[PDB]
């Protein structure tokens, strides 16, 4: 599994590692200066950043109650966006997926894919990974896998005729929603951007509004590296959404934190190990109760 097991999982290490720390100070406790000083100490520990957890700290001095249930209301704050999807009125539904190479953005793919088969949506797949043999590849186990149609050319095609051609497909076959896997190759910074604009302005001849969701995946176990690599995806394109991955594999859950207040772009879905059912929508409020439980 249910919601909060799923959490539990997600966030074993991070309880485990940091914010057991963080229960055991604060509750039951008023914040005197010792407190403050060792909380601010743990919370950037926990890859909560910089920012962010002058921010908590500065929203904790604001009350003199129990500082562990203050803490909670203020990370449900920093926390308390839409992270519905933007699914248009008529189909096609096209959701474009970014972020560099390693982080789980292929899984993703399929694991949305499964989603959508699953509410019973038809879906098309777009492998616009194109100078990836592998990821093609992967995309095309998934499609098969999860019951989605895909879209690709041989290795070495135009990404954007590939997004272009699945967009199309989708259209002229009434079909439901479009995933599309876009490159994440990271030592060609004015390329990518270039590419990945590429893409996102091509689907627009076919449909004006497309893509109607643009999704960021970060990799939770790549810490502050990762979130650093996100500004970057910020400035090629809009992002609407992040699919934070792989929140069990690291004790860096706090980064969840940073990315929300940091980047301002809503978390939509996350990701706790590898079964296909193990990406799920973001829920904010079990979030807060399970990091923060005793
Ligand atoms: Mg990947």
């Amino acid at each position: 599994m249910g919601l909060f097991d799923f959490l539990k999982k997600g966030l074993q290490k991070t309880k485990e590692t940091f914010f057991g720390r963080v229960v055991k100070l604060l509750k039951g406790k008023k914040l005197d200066d010792e407190t403050r000083e060792e909380l601010e100490e743990l919370l950037i520990q926990a890859d909560v950043g910089v920012e962010t957890t002058e921010y908590i700290l500065e929203r904790l001095e604001e009350k003199d109650g129990d500082a562990l249930e203050s803490l909670k209301e203020i990370i449900l704050e920093i926390l308390n966006f839409d992270t519905k999807l933007n699914v248009p009125p008529e189909p096609p539904f096209v959701i474009m997926v970014v972020g560099v190479n390693g982080t789980g953005k292929t899984t993703s793919c399929g694991k949305l894919a499964k989603m959508f088969v699953d509410e019973g949506k038809s879906v098309v797949l777009a492998a616009a990974d194109t100078f990836r043999a592998a990821a093609i590849e992967q995309l095309k186990i998934w499609g098969e896998r999860v019951g989605a149609t895909v879209i690709s050319h041989s290795e070495g095609a135009d990404p954007a005729a590939v997004a272009f051609d699945a967009v199309a497909h989708a259209l002229a076959r009434n079909k439901d929603v479009v995933i599309i896997d876009t490159a994440g190759r990271l030592h060609t910074k004015k390329n990518l951007m270039e590419e990945l604009r590429k893409v996102h302005r091509v689907v627009k001849k076919k449909i004006p509004d497309a893509p109607h969701e643009t999704l960021l995946v970060i990799d939770a176990t790549t810490g502050q590296n990762g979130l650093v690599q996100a500004k970057i995806f910020k400035e090629a394109v809009n992002v609407t959404g992040i699919i934070l991955t792989k929140l069990d594999g690291t004790a860096k859950g706090g980064i969840t934190l940073a990315i929300a207040r940091e980047l301002g772009i809503p978390i939509k879905f996350i990701g706790v190990g590898e079964k296909a059912e193990d990406l799920r929508p973001f829920d904010p409020e079990a979030f807060v109760e399970v990091l923060l439980s005793e």
